[PDB]
């Protein structure tokens, strides 16, 4: 496809809502606050509206390369903080995909330019876990990888001052650590699901032992 | 609730596998995208849905009122990225009137730490002051949500990722679209540029033809 | 050589050691910095020089051409612990005339990535174009060095920590300075501000002034 | 002092180096670019100026809470980037100080606010070296972690593409790990001293081994 074609599309998909099912742009016309919060890959392998079923408008959406929780990248931290103090989203969840080629460039580590610097976040996980990744088979590391990191940014994502805060003020909301792959779209629960500053810390010691004893 | 999500996902997946179960085989083709996307996280239409584009074509960024500033390296990570490794043809950067992240930046209530980050919409708001001025106030959002993208494409193109790129010969047409949710249709601000010369000539009569519409 | 600055360290370390043996003790005796200077990393004149302040009675912060971006959460930082934590009374961004980076974001020459960076300085050149315009072409960097430090101040004033620290009644005073290399001389730029009311003021002022002077 | 006490210092000050040693302001009216990027704590309890004895102009410089020296922050990046590749600095020096109030808080973690994550990444290296400092004296852990930052934002800084690209093409760049106490004002090196990706390596690696086995 080309622009031109990417315009036409629109007019002609707009075109028939409009006359075919004019509710569609009724629903999207209510002021609904979405109650999610999807921080995914700029990958964008499976669309998280059709990989979660949900309308449009019902998830808040933030993408970056690799599904990075950076303790100080304001981007996403202002998308959290919108999301959790304005929108008063219900859940959270970080999803990452097994191929992704962010981790993937992070550990083979081409020169690629300027995007290796945002890399070096999931360089510092991988010798991390060292330890748990060398005990592996080689052509599950990627895989395995692709899982701490989500791990990871759950991690950072709690001990965020915007989630310490929400949480002391007792608002509830939920944090969940996903992931899925391209050969199935098949959602995998990472259980590292935290709830609180406690459940946070603990759900996310057990995350990784799992991983390190199984 | 999170239950419901796994469950859709869950049948969705047995469904498409037994109707096509090629769909999944297809995506496993190893596809670049040709086009990144750079939206806001409203997400009122999936970019997917409104281009008719489907998944894996487009790379992908998304932040409150689809800014792209100078100094952040989140969506600048993303542009480089695309444009240098996966060598993306087209970047998008596409608004939606109604966006609350703009609406935010003008009525200013103290929402906390994205204030901040609305303060980049709110110096576009005190730049285009005149031209919004002699306008009715009704249709101020709209146009700020139009300016906004068309100044996002401004610093898309001026940036060292953009204009390296473009001084070495590579093929990189950068859009400004923005679209309402009352028809879901898209709109061009008509501000392509696929050099540093269309840059600066799209963005003056972008602005010069608003004064005149 | 790298060799000599151990050297020097050794013996101004002994030396002072021996003259004033309570030099230390002083700094021992953990005192809390009353202000907050904010910096180019050019650093001409140290700031303890300029302002005759002894050490520890600074607490600094120093970039390219010290700007106060609006999302840069590395100055925020500085100052929401300076001001929240350490409580200084005073916040000095200072500018000096001269500046690489002022000069850089003028001429324009592809530097690589701090291009990035200064992109909010030409955004500062364009923004007063007129005014400039009508000025001999010779004292133009000069003036875009006032007006940088000038939109700084405004830029901090307006973050969200400078607000919130206002709103709950913390004395917080925000200067704008600049000094030259010919005498090392500070000249007040005249956008001192108080709160929140008083910052829009002496922008608005500090602007018009100069269109006049 | 108050505002108006630091300008009359000024004045005066100024005044006297104008008719005195007229000299001084002639030395840097002269286009000579710093050898030597200066990356410290915004403390700053003794000016870099100071503790090394140079003049005026001789060191460009970089402070933030607790000299960090970020995968992704583009304050510092572009600091390095200009030092490095415009400036054409040889030697960069990431100094740290004992009784860092940055350092202090990560550990003690109070609520302090938007800093706090900043701080984050100072959390990461006191975990990350959680058994070196675990067999050790309780009032030694703090002096020891703000070594272990120093010397882990060294290798951070030799790990930007900025760096890698100015060795891979053969700049002569080199980088120190320093420290220094308030007690005298004597500088330590930590002796994690890179001029290469290799050194880089190698010295890093060592450096830590040294405190783990001494
Ligand atoms: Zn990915
Ligand atoms: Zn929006
Ligand atoms: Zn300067
Ligand atoms: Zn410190």
């Amino acid at each position: 496809k080309d622009i031109d074609t990417l315009i036409s599309n629109n007019a002609l998909w707009s075109k028939m809502l409009v006359e075919e099912d004019p509710g569609f742009f009724e629903k999207l016309a209510q002021a609904q606050k979405p109650r999610f919060l999807w921080i995914g890959c700029s990958d964008s392998r499976v669309p998280a509206e059709r990989l979660t079923g949900l309308e449009p408008g019902e998830l808040f959406v933030h993408r970056n390369v690799a599904n990075l929780v950076i303790h100080t990248d304001l981007n996403c931290l202002s998308v959290v903080q919108y999301a959790v103090d304005v929108l008063e989203v219900e859940h959270i969840i970080i999803c990452g995909h097994y191929g992704c080629g962010g981790v993937q460039a992070a550990v083979e580590n081409p020169e690629l330019g300027l995007i290796n610097n945002w890399l070096l976040h999931i360089r510092d996980i991988w010798f991390k876990h060292s330890s748990l990744l060398g005990e592996m088979p080689q052509e599950r590391r990627l895989d395995t990888l692709c899982e701490l990191n989500v791990m990871e940014q759950v991690y950072n994502l709690g001990h965020s001052t915007i989630m310490q805060s929400a949480w002391k003020r007792g608002q509830k909301v939920t944090i969940h650590g996903w992931a899925y792959g391209i050969h199935d779209g098949l959602l995998r629960d990472l259980d590292v699901t935290a709830t609180n500053r406690e459940t946070l810390e603990q759900r996310y010691r057990h995350g990784i032992s799992n991983l390190k004893l199984k």
